[PDB]
């Protein structure tokens, strides 16, 4: 079973256009009958232009996961059924995913653009619909949620225009569920389902929106056309808690966001509920009039404010204005429709699609899963991806530095020294960055690369003694990450440093002073290595035979003219794979 408190990690997307979206087409729960069974039926219809590499997810609300035993549908021109196998993580948790392969060739469900429907789909449940789902909250504002994809297993990513949600019909869907009991006689067998994906995407207006595409498949080659009086209308519903968020409300014809695609602006009512309707419907909707193509439908909202903001919502922060992460959601999902009704307000059969947008924070750090992973490159599974003790989210909004680059670290240095040595946690998406030695009054005196490796040299001339900045300058961040060191005077013998050592190591870079010898001793003192710094540089190289275990502590102390110097920092070896 899944526990109590338990969270899934989000995946990220990939991109393959040779598939389309696919639509999970599920039986409606909003009857005694429906609600005393259980099973709940569904389809799975997709189009399709070899391998096991491509598998289709299926993801359902804890609600209902949690009672699930089998699930399992006919392959599409078959009538014997394929089992879906539920997933489990990178690790060993299970999921609330369950898989099946895409190609019913390779003993999947679809195949041998053409059109197939996987039938006889059974969602097995060791109780009854209705026992599981009275045990739930308010259903008018928490479904029952539930989305389908192709993910690519290779790199176990969402293929992106595979991509279909939605919610589970109740008796509280009321409005809904009379539409789905009140269907219009008009073109009955034109449309065979419909499903809707919500995204999120950075382009749209200046602060991101939010997209909601409808796709209706169709049965054959249907054509739209009315007279004036007889026109259809399209009907959508925006969830009510994205109300705060959203400037405007556009319609556009329908993956890639285009704003030169807007055909209508849209309005919705203080609930989220708007129609719009034309005396020639073919100006707003693309129907592929007399085509076989799938009818798509974009709404477009878009938002006032960072998408950030959502899940933070109520949140709280300290002194210092960082986020109070406890104050903040983990997730929040926002529920949405669309459909077609005649011009008597009757449903156009089948024309009725679902989504759901599944907002995420998996670290309450305020950014959100897909934000992390498409903007910041921050890690989405850690609050403080570079370990520098400032939040991701407070980084990018409060401090403006890098949440991919930690606190540098220098050696003091002597007025005789030309060089300024150390090193800099750099995370795997950090940019290249500049390394600058500022004096006390604000004037730069030396700048240089920073390596890939987190190292740097900056070359200096022959200083005044005092306390210097070491600053850290990333080109898409306005502030520099920062530290102080000494220049002492030159007759001292400044500690050196030791720059961060795992476990693949092969050798200890050290700081110090040039001409000092220093000398690195673990925990129990024994001498791993010496090096006397050259003449011209401020840090050297010590070899080992062996890389060290990761948790040993390492210090060092230099020596120069009969001169010891105090300890240097700690540095404890860390495990070469972890993050
Ligand atoms: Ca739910
Ligand atoms: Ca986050
Ligand atoms: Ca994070
Ligand atoms: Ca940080
Ligand atoms: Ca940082």
């Amino acid at each position: 079973l899944v526990p109590r408190g338990s969270h899934m990690k989000s995946l990220g997307y990939t991109d393959n256009y040779t598939f389309a979206s696919m639509l999970f087409d599920p039986g409606k729960l909003d009857s005694d009958d429906a609600l005393n069974s259980n099973i709940i039926p569904f389809d799975l219809h997709s189009y399709m232009s070899s391998g096991n590499r491509y598998k289709i997810d299926l993801k359902l609300d804890p609600i209902i996961a949690e009672h699930v035993t089998k699930i399992s549908a006919n392959p599409s021109g078959s009538n014997k059924p394929v089992e879906f196998v539920r997933n489990k993580d990178e690790n060993g948790n299970l999921t609330d995913t369950w898989e099946v392969n895409f190609i019913r060739a390779n003993d999947g469900l679809f195949g041998g653009l053409s059109q197939y429907t996987a039938k006889n789909g059974k969602i097995e449940l060791d109780d009854t619909v209705g026992n599981i789902i009275s045990n739930a909250g308010n259903l008018s504002n928490n479904k029952l949620n539930h989305q389908v994809f192709v993910r690519d297993s290779r790199e176990n990513k969402i293929v992106r225009t595979s991509e279909s949600s939605g919610y589970f019909l109740t008796k509280a869907d009321d409005d809904l569920v009379n539409l789905e009991n009140n269907v219009s006689t008009e073109n009955n067998n034109a449309f065979k389902a419909s499903s809707g994906s919500a995204t999120y995407n950075e382009n749209v207006g200046e602060f991101g929106g939010i997209l909601i595409d409808q796709q209706i498949m169709k049965n054959g080659i249907f054509s739209y056309s009315k007279t004036k009086a007889n026109q259809w209308a399209y009907n959508y519903q925006i969830d009510k808690d994205l109300l705060p968020y959203i400037e405007g409300v556009e319609l556009h014809q329908y993956k890639n966001y285009d704003a030169k695609n807007k055909v209508a602006d849209l309005t919705i009512d203080e609930v989220g509920n708007g129609t719009i309707t034309s005396d020639n419907l073919n100006k707003l909707i693309e129907f592929n009039n007399a085509l076989p193509e799938t009818v798509g439908v974009r709404v477009v909202l878009k938002l006032n404010k960072s998408v950030n903001n959502i899940l933070t919502k109520d949140a709280k922060y300290d002194s210092e204005g960082n986020l109070i992460r406890e104050t903040t959601k983990q997730k929040e999902d926002f529920t949405f429709a669309g459909y077609l009704t005649d011009s008597k307000g009757a449903l156009i059969n089948n024309t009725l699609g679902t989504s759901t947008l599944a907002l995420q924070d998996y670290d309450k750090d305020g950014l959100l899963d897909r934000y992390e992973r498409q903007l910041s490159l921050s890690d989405a599974e850690n609050e403080d991806t570079d370990g520098d003790g400032k939040n991701d989210g407070d980084e990018v909004v409060n401090y403006k530095t890098s949440p991919l680059v930690g606190k540098p670290q220098a050696a003091d240095i002597t007025t005789e020294d030309t060089v300024v040595s150390g090193s800099v946690p750099l995370k795997e998406g950090a940019a290249t960055q500049t390394a600058k030695v500022i004096n006390a009054e604000g004037t730069t005196v030396g700048t240089a690369t920073v390596n890939s490796d987190g190292t740097f040299s900056v070359s200096i001339p022959n200083s005044p003694e005092g306390t210097y900045t070491i600053a850290i300058d990333s080109p898409n961040y306005d502030n520099d990450e920062v530290n102080t060191f000494e220049i002492v005077d030159n007759s001292k013998l400044p500690a050196p440093s030791i720059n961060p050592v795992d476990d693949n190591d092969q050798q200890i870079v050290v700081n110090g002073t040039s001409g000092s010898t220093v000398t690195v001793t673990d925990s129990n003192n024994n001498v791993l290595g010496t090096v006397t710094i050259p003449a011209d540089d401020t840090s050297a190289a010590i070899n080992v035979d062996t890389p060290l275990e990761a948790g040993t502590v390492l210090t060092s102390t230099a020596s120069k003219d009969g001169k010891t110097s105090d300890v240097s920092d700690q540095i404890t070896v860390t495990d070469a794979t972890a993050p």
